[PDB]
């Protein structure tokens, strides 16, 4: 068989049936004779291609396949690649390389030193030394992406390899099954269990790897057993817990001092599926107040090694959560009391306060909605005013890289056609990957886009104030008609200048059958 | 406290008490006020420094700490790092960098783009952005090297960082315990054990991670239970099974065809702590023959990803091995029959054959001896003729990089002062790190060095013969006097031109007080 | 044609006839049927292989070809490559890779991510995408090494490539001639010449690239016309100027403050072929005192960019030096004030002071001797006491990496059979590349090795002192017998325990036919 055929067989047999891409001259020899059991998803830009794939991989909890054009295409995606890395997304990035005979002369379309391009934002980057090796390298890439901790990979392949004769011994790759579903040995696990049952005032902290592992329900059972308060690790890329559950305590502020102070009083603090920690703002202080010990359970050796305090276990989050939830005894302590309901902010007949939007989104959206956030100045209000009962109901750019929510909201919706995806994106952030809108329309992927328009970078201006920094240029974004952009890419558009219009626009988008964008006028800071 | 104080406190609390090094100007501010509870092992050149630390780390099954000088020192040790990578040696390599104020002008001794230098032969590579961050980076290096899969790490530290004040929060890293002692979940583990129980003709292949995890005994119990034959994986850097056990079948040849042929007949083949496969010579064919199904247990995701066949499980070798040995049913099949005893080769009163040397060593060395091998052309005869009952009995350069055995043998002897270490080393390979001899004499480490002197790069002449390659230069190394080399570095020397002399020198060396080198006149190929 | 035949044809057509190597299996398909117009130099260890090739490349002023084994052999030589990078040595480093079919499975001997290995110490790292591209790749490596600024390059070749058919169009690369022999345009050169003519108190500073270009004599002319004092840039890897010329000022100490002080009062300071500057010891102060202007002529963009002060011109040192020597006016100023003569140090009949050794070498050695230095605590004294009036008379680890001088002194001597190489090497430094001696014996290369045995890492102890560092481990190296090491590798050995023995040993070694090692008992700094 050919490399072309042997490779499509490898993907098939590994459970791959979708290729998100933007094509070039180097990817043609691979894209040709596109099998009937595969489906192609075009995006007009590479950051969009990878963002859609990303959203898709995270929601489906399975690797996504990507096909990009040489260096220019690989480069245009590296922003999105930055987010994927931080979110442990299993992305198999494949880029086309110039014909082997033209690489030396560095002809146009030649990915020079290709393996180094994506570094250091990838787990594995490689260019095969021969055509016949392609299938095997594809196997490595697939498994390298899928193994815990999950992450994006990169494979460069000359477009002249696809027609070449594949190595018959390649068939051994087809049904290779690699497992990293592992957990702490019985002995050291019983000691951890013992320590948990002996804790007088334990707290729990959950990160994105919990939602990734669909370990959410096990973490609920674990929290209820231990009758422990639950927090989401700072800068959360996902939601690992029910926001209305009695134990839930909200999202931790992304600061050293704020976190140690919040943990003060708790003797044992168990962190699951989160870096320790994902700080953001400057808040020098004590990592942990005396009397508080920390135990981290991550699937990433890099997270475990860099943690400034506490002990760590490197195991699979799905396996560990399940074991712990089924091992720990039921504490007699009283079950924590659910946090009070956020008060309703005063709203006039003019511009809408972000608080009003969320309260409104929470009232009208189906219970199994899926929210994406890239309204940077309103993350706190969002996490508080949005009741998210189910797994994989929240997504936020994991390396803080803007341009992720728009496309990712498309990939998620594609992966979850039964759940209404609602992307909440600031007017600034909506520009980074605006072209992505075209994909939602072309394939009729029914994402509802909510654009919060403050005419500026609320977040940036804020930080500006927390630095007393005056005379900063480039913070305003006036003169952007999001309705016209939506029209440009064939997506139904709507506007809400007030609460009355907001309620109306939302009505009509949940009833609509295709993608819908709503530009909402929000107060300025 | 100073970064200096805090850093040594960290090393100490993490169980490190030994520094293997060759000092430079950028290392003195680190080395000054050397605490009494630490020991410093000086080697004359950096391949020797690392090699010794490698042997030490492998034998002790704990991280070894190394201190080298900037780029030139790190550079000199690169070859040694390639072996360490392949052998998963937990080595924390640190190099002195120019004072921060003089980095910009690239002053003499400035490690340019330092983190990139050792790549790609290290798990992690880093230079802290500030002095206060040194301790934390050191904590990372420590854990990144100890965690599975174990391997060398690299830390570059500007020499002015040591006197600066350390962060008071750094005390949290002192007692951080990180665990990767994990095994497959209960559900999937059951499936595996059932598969092993159901096998009609099982075979077991073992690699170096078995010996490193001291799982040798557990593997012995496993093979006794399944009554299946046991093989060591090709290009073995270690021995993880009694070479006299009834199940032991020896070192697999390092060829694709030869391995698939050996494995023909066995329905299920269990590979533990080894790559699949570490082939060497070009021997094209089938990876496996039909009827054979492969299951691999590895602690390194890189190995699981690049296996061209079989299923893989990524987990700690210790926990996995111990789990399987105490779970599998005891087959009723008849325990395999021990392999015959190598045949005695005809030996005249002249040049000694490698077979004779090994037979004499075996009939004279203590039962708990430890052997290192850098006698390239006689590896096969070595594995057949040495009885190695105990774990940690064999070391061989894991990436084939010559210059390992000699320093490593000193590192091992240092690690195991109660076990007589005997390094067998070709006349060719003895020169790569000849200078390490001095460390053996200086620190009174009684390692025995057997130099197999045939006057030529033997394994090279062999290969050249298989490739029908003619007129190849640089294969002969005449005119080296090893006794004179040993006298040069203060190491007692003896020579064995015949058997009588061999017996006598061996008896004298085993008795001698300090290190001893025997130059043996062997026959050529 | 095979890739093997074509590659060897390219090498000869490019002037290469020597291959410095340590063979491995991956390199055997390359070394086989070794052509009769080529010669192979074996060294027993990689750093020794590269070090010899380095000395050979620097002395001959031509690129040198290297053949090493996969990752491990490349790795062993990376310390030596750090020195070569700093000395702009044109070294073509080739390493054999596993057969293309066994790279994926990462068989033993596989060089993983090979091109990344020697980075950041190479101008170019590459592994070709196919067998037929090898020749083109070797062409690139050859030219990347030879083009200013010259440096080491790296090429990894799967061993199954050598037998495969080469592209017939590969013959176009045979006579390819690349030139970077360039100087500053006429208009901007005139402006520079005017600034030199108009200077009231100009000073000249010269680095290693001057000696590399053989621009020493043009610098002499220039220094004479400008009647300017001449200094060698700090951490000098080579000697760019007659040490006894009336203009010679000596070696600049490697300190910021020391240098601005030495340059005070000079209105214009012209630096040629050196980084600005290769400082060493922490010596904070003013880069340049006010009233002092700096002009740097370098062949390396990296050097011009990183200079903390001054204007820079990136051009060929050979051409720029020649143009300037022949363009400047002759000044009627008086020559620099004569340098004091270095004093004869107090010397008993016991252990030898470095200064006694240097004066004695200077008295007995031929006018055209070549000295290498890896005697780390005696460098300043060496420069004062050795009269080197010829080009290419001095070499010293350019990145400060020990293990250079001994192998390099062999490369140099091979390259200069008519000039007597004298390597002055510390007891510490001698160990990094001890096995190189074997190469001297085998090919009968008459290098003389002077081992300065003081029992200690002298420079370190000194630094420990200038730091007030107490209880530093590992500064002593007792119990090394260098006569034994020499015998071990088949090199004739002598011992100098005092002045009388030293004189006799030097006389004897200067008349010997093969290589000689002299162990000199010197006084310790203690
Ligand atoms: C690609 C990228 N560019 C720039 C930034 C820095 N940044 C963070 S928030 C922000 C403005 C976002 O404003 P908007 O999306 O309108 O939401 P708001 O902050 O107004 O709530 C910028 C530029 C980033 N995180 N990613
Ligand atoms: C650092 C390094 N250099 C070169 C090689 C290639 N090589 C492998 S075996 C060998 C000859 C070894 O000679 P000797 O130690 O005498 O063993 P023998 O083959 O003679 O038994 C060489 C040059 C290597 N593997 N590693
Ligand atoms: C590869 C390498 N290792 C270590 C050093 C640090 N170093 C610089 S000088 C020196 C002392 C060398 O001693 P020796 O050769 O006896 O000369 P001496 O100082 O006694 O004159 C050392 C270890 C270095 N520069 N390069
Ligand atoms: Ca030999
Ligand atoms: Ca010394």
């Amino acid at each position: 068989a050919s490399v072309h055929g042997t490779t499509y067989e490898l993907l098939r047999r590994q459970g791959i049936d979708t290729v998100f891409g933007n094509p070039g001259m180097n990817e043609l020899p691979f894209l040709k004779d596109f099998p009937e059991d595969f489906r192609y998803i075009l995006a007009l830009q590479e950051a969009c291609v990878v963002g859609i794939a990303d959203g898709y991989a995270q929601a489906s909890r399975k690797p996504a396949f990507i096909n990009l054009h040489s260096a220019a295409g690989t480069g245009n995606a590296m922003g999105a690649l930055s987010n994927a890395w931080n979110s442990h997304s299993p992305l198999i990035v494949t880029a086309g390389q110039q014909t082997r005979a033209m690489i030396g002369v560095e002809a146009l379309l030649t990915n020079v030193d290709a393996a180094n391009l994506p570094r250091p934002l990838v787990k594995w980057s490689y260019e095969p030394a021969s055509a016949a090796e392609v299938p095997h390298a594809m196997s490595r890439a697939i498994h390298m992406a899928s193994m815990a901790p999950q992450g994006p990979v990169y494979l460069s392949v000359p477009y002249d390899d696809w027609d070449k004769d594949a190595d018959p011994q390649s068939h051994h790759l087809f049904d290779r099954h690699v497992s990293s579903s592992v957990r702490l040995n019985d002995q050291d696990l019983d000691i951890l269990v013992k320590a948990l049952n002996s804790a007088s005032n334990p707290a729990i902290v959950l990160g994105p790897d919990v939602d990734a592992a669909n370990a959410n329900a096990d973490c609920v059972m674990l929290a209820e057993r231990l009758k422990a308060p639950v927090w989401v690790a700072p800068s959360a890329p996902r939601c690992p817990f029910p926001t209305r559950h009695p134990c839930f305590r909200g999202l931790m502020p992304a600061g050293i001092a704020a976190i140690s102070q919040l943990l003060e009083g708790h003797d044992v603090v168990l962190v699951i599926g989160a870096p320790v920690f994902r700080y953001h703002q400057y808040d020098p202080g004590q990592y942990l107040k005396p009397g508080t010990r920390l135990i981290s359970v991550t699937c990433d050796p890099l997270e475990a090694a860099r943690a400034p305090m506490g002990d760590a276990i490197v195991a699979d989050i799905g396996a560990m959560a399940s074991a712990l939830a089924n091992l720990v005894e039921e504490s007699s302590r009283q079950l924590p009391t659910a946090a009070p309901e956020p008060a309703k902010v005063d709203q006039d007949a003019g511009r809408l306060h972000p608080e009003t939007v969320f309260d409104t989104l929470n009232d009208m959206a189906p219970e199994n909605a899926i929210y994406l956030n890239e309204s940077t100045s309103t993350t706190a209000q969002m996490w508080q005013r949005l009741n998210m009962r189910n797994p994989g109901s929240y997504y936020f750019c994991a390396a803080g890289g803007l341009g992720f929510a728009l496309p990712a909201a498309i990939g998620v919706q594609l992966a979850e056609p039964e759940r209404q995806v609602i992307a909440v994106i600031g007017d600034g952030s909506a520009n980074y990957s605006i072209s992505a809108l075209w994909t939602a329309a072309q394939y009729n992927i029914p994402t509802i886009f909510v654009i919060m328009n403050n005419g500026t970078y609320g977040a940036l201006r804020w930080f500006a104030g927390v630095l007393e920094a005056e005379n900063v240029p480039g913070l305003d974004v006036p003169g952007i008609d999001f309705r016209a952009l939506a029209k440009g890419y064939g997506v139904q558009a709507l506007k809400a200048d007030n609460l009355e219009q907001l309620k109306g626009s939302l009505q009509e988008a949940l009833s609509a059958k295709g993608p819908v964008l709503i530009e909402v006028s929000t107060v300025s800071p």
